[PDB]
C-alpha cells in the first residue's frame, strides 16, 4: 500500500507514514498576488541551461522525469533568492484529468492545466542526497502550463511518452535543451517549502514563474495517456497527479517584480 493519488493512498493520506506533511513548511501553497510583496533584497535570476546534458526520461509510477548529467556544472540555477549555485538534475510536470486543473500551485486560488517543475541541489552539498538534508539543499524552478498555442519545445517530451507509458519504463533522452520550456519573463514568486510528494522534506526554495507557458491541448491529452500502474497491471491512467495547496503559516511570499 504505496503512497499515490488516489482516494486511498493520496496526499490527505500522506501524513501517516510522513508526519512532515502537516509540517511549518509545505508545498504547495496558494499565491495571493495581493498580499505577495516585491523583495528589493532579490538579486537578478539566472537560469542557465545552455550546457544541459539530458540522458534519460523515466515513468516512475507518479509522474515522468527528464534526467539530466549533473556529475559537473552544466546547467545551473543562481540569483534571485538564491545563495551559491544550484545544479539542474531532472525536471517532471504535475497535470490534471481536466483542463481546470493539475497544477500544484495556484495564482489566486486558479489552478492551470499543468505545471513544470525544474529541480535542482545546491552543489555546496556535494551530492542530491546530501542537499536534501539541508533547509537550503533544493531550488525547484515552476512554470505554469495553459492551455493554447502547442510548445514546440515541448513536442520531443511528448513524442517519447508512448515508450514509458508504464511505471519502471525508461528511454534514452538525450541532447533535450530545457531552454526551449521557459517563458519569455522570469518574473516570479519565492517562498521557503517542501518537496509536493512524499518524503514531502522541507529543503526547497521555491522560484514559481509568473508568466505561464502554452502548450497545446494535444499535448496534454498525451500526458494523460500515461499510466500510474506498471505494465501487464489494471489501467490507472495518469492523471492528477497534484497536491492541493497547503497551509502558508508563518511565511511570505515575495516577488521579484514591482
Ligand atoms: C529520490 C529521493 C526521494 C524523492 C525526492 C523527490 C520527490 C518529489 C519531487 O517532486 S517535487 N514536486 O519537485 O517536490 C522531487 C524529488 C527530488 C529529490 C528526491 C530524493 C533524492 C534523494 O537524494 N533521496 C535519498 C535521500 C533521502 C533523505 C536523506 N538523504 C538522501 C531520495 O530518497
Ligand atoms: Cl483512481
Ligand atoms: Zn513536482
Amino acid at each position: 500500500h504505496h503512497w499515490g493519488y488516489g482516494k486511498h493512498n493520496g496526499p490527505e493520506h500522506w501524513h501517516k507514514d510522513f508526519p512532515i506533511a502537516k509540517g511549518e513548511r509545505q508545498s504547495p501553497v496558494d499565491i495571493d498576488t495581493h498580499t505577495a510583496k516585491y523583495d528589493p533584497s532579490l538579486k537578478p535570476l539566472s537560469v542557465s541551461y545552455d550546457q544541459a546534458t539530458s540522458l534519460r526520461i523515466l515513468n516512475n509510477g507518479h509522474a515522468f522525469n527528464v534526467e539530466f548529467d549533473d556529475s559537473q556544472d552544466k546547467a545551473v540555477l543562481k540569483g534571485g533568492p538564491l545563495d551559491g549555485t544550484y545544479r539542474l538534475i531532472q525536471f517532471h510536470f504535475h497535470w490534471g484529468s481536466l483542463d481546470g486543473q493539475g497544477s500544484e500551485h495556484t495564482v489566486d486560488k486558479k489552478k492551470y492545466a499543468a505545471e513544470l517543475h525544474l529541480v535542482h541541489w545546491n552543489t555546496k552539498y556535494g551530492d542530491f542526497g546530501k542537499a536534501v538534508q539541508q533547509p537550503d539543499g533544493l531550488a525547484v524552478l515552476g512554470i505554469f502550463l495553459k492551455v493554447g498555442s502547442a510548445k514546440p519545445g515541448l513536442q520531443k517530451v511528448v513524442d517519447v511518452l508512448d515508450s514509458i507509458k508504464t511505471k519502471g519504463k525508461s528511454a534514452d533522452f538525450t541532447n533535450f535543451d530545457p531552454r526551449g520550456l521557459l517563458p519569455e519573463s522570469l518574473d516570479y514568486w519565492t517562498y521557503p517549502g517542501s518537496l509536493t510528494t512524499p518524503p514531502l522534506l522541507e529543503c526547497v526554495t521555491w522560484i514559481v514563474l509568473k508568466e505561464p507557458i502554452s502548450v497545446s491541448s494535444e499535448q496534454v491529452l498525451k500526458f494523460r495517456k500515461l499510466n500510474f500502474n506498471g505494465e501487464g497491471e489494471p489501467e490507472e491512467l495518469m492523471v492528477d497527479n497534484w497536491r492541493p495547496a497547503q497551509p502558508l503559516k508563518n511565511r511570505q511570499i515575495k516577488a521579484s517584480f514591482k
